[PDB]
């Protein structure tokens, strides 16, 4: 579909009676230091795309019963679940994590986060793209749009989070490839995979329910989380709705992640240790996950100020997502 200008795309942003709606408030503002067990995490593996890394087709659980990849499938999971055991037992990966929750209004593209609740001086921005193709019977959406604007006086919130399977990841594996035991350093990578994915998954269980408590019955099973039957999305930075990854430093900045955690970032705007999540979280029964695809020189420009970069810096962060040469 042919491009729009940007100020085309905003004219058509996520349309929402603001003024009848009340966001939830969030219960616990604040940043808060948090920890989860193997065993508490086990619970929220998602073993779909362990059983992927290993290339090996199927949905979990029905792969293990499976006539042809079954008997690899079931030995896989066994060895699997041995070494989760071990690393348990003897406390050697360690999942570690951080939960923040603001006050927060959309202006624009962008979402203000404020030191307290006077909703006055901005501690940091949350700055985000808008989808800048023709869409029919859609908005051109922008995440910032989930978020009430500040011209409405509603009162909003934003959250964000960082967790890791354990900073002693890279350890364990590199002490296998010493081994040259390929099998093993392959294995500890995918469990601490599974691990901080899962502990993404209770994390955010955890601010549905208490940190922002905008859900506090809820009671889904795993595969319903899985499913993503729950209400409000946790976007990460790089993925299509917020693909750009200079945003994860805002996030280091607004959580002291690596004075809570150990997490770190590259020049390239990687997480360490690899088998990490971040990001933010949106309560808005309307939020959904979506591409924002490619954009024009308009949009690079006007996202470069805001930045206090220049265009030069934000065409190498956006270089996917350039509609243009
Ligand atoms: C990577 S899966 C994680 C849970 C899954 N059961 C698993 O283990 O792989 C889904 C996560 O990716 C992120 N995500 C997926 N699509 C996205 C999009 N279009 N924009 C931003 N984040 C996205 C969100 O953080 C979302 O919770």
């Amino acid at each position: 579909t042919p491009p729009v200008t940007l100020e085309a795309a905003r004219d058509n942003d996520f349309a929402f009676d603001w003024q009848a709606y009340t966001p939830p408030v969030a219960h616990r503002l604040g940043v808060q230091e948090v920890e989860a067990s193997i065993e508490t995490l086990r619970n929220y593996i998602d073993w779909t795309p362990f059983f992927m890394t290993w290339s090996l087709a199927g949905k979990y659980p029905r792969i293990l019963e499976d006539e042809v990849v079954g008997v690899e499938a079931q030995r896989l999971f066994k060895d699997a679940n041995d070494m989760l055991d071990k690393l348990s037992a003897e406390k050697t990966l360690n999942p570690r994590g951080v939960v923040g929750l603001f006050p927060a209004n959309r202006v624009g593209d962008d979402i203000e986060i404020y030191r307290d609740e006077t909703r006055t001086h901005v501690i940091n921005v949350s700055h985000h793209l808008r989808q800048q193709t023709e869409k029919t019977g859609f908005a051109n959406y922008c995440l910032a749009d989930f978020v009430a604007p500040k011209l409405s006086g509603k009162a909003d919130y934003i959250g964000a989070f960082a967790v890791t399977g354990g900073l002693e990841e890279d350890a364990l594996a590199d002490a296998f490839e010493a081994q040259h035991d390929d099998y093993n350093k392959i294995m500890v990578k995918a469990l601490a995979d599974r691990l901080a994915e899962a502990f993404a998954e209770y994390l955010h269980e955890r601010v549905r329910k208490v940190y922002w408590g905008y859900a506090p019955n809820e009671n889904l099973s795993n595969e319903e989380l899985i499913r993503e039957n729950y209400q409000g999305i946790r976007p990460a930075p790089g993925y299509p709705a917020c693909p750009e990854h200079t945003e994860k430093a805002t996030i280091w900045e607004l959580l002291e992640v690596e004075k809570h955690t150990g997490m770190k970032l590259t020049e390239s705007f990687a997480m360490w240790p690899g088998a990490s999540v971040s990001g933010w979280y949106f309560s808005h029964p309307d939020s959904k996950y979506y591409a924002v695809a490619q954009i024009q020189r308009d949009q690079v420009e006007d996202y470069a100020r805001r930045k206090g970069m220049s265009v030069t810096e934000v065409e190498r962060w956006l270089a996917p997502n350039l509609g243009y040469d």
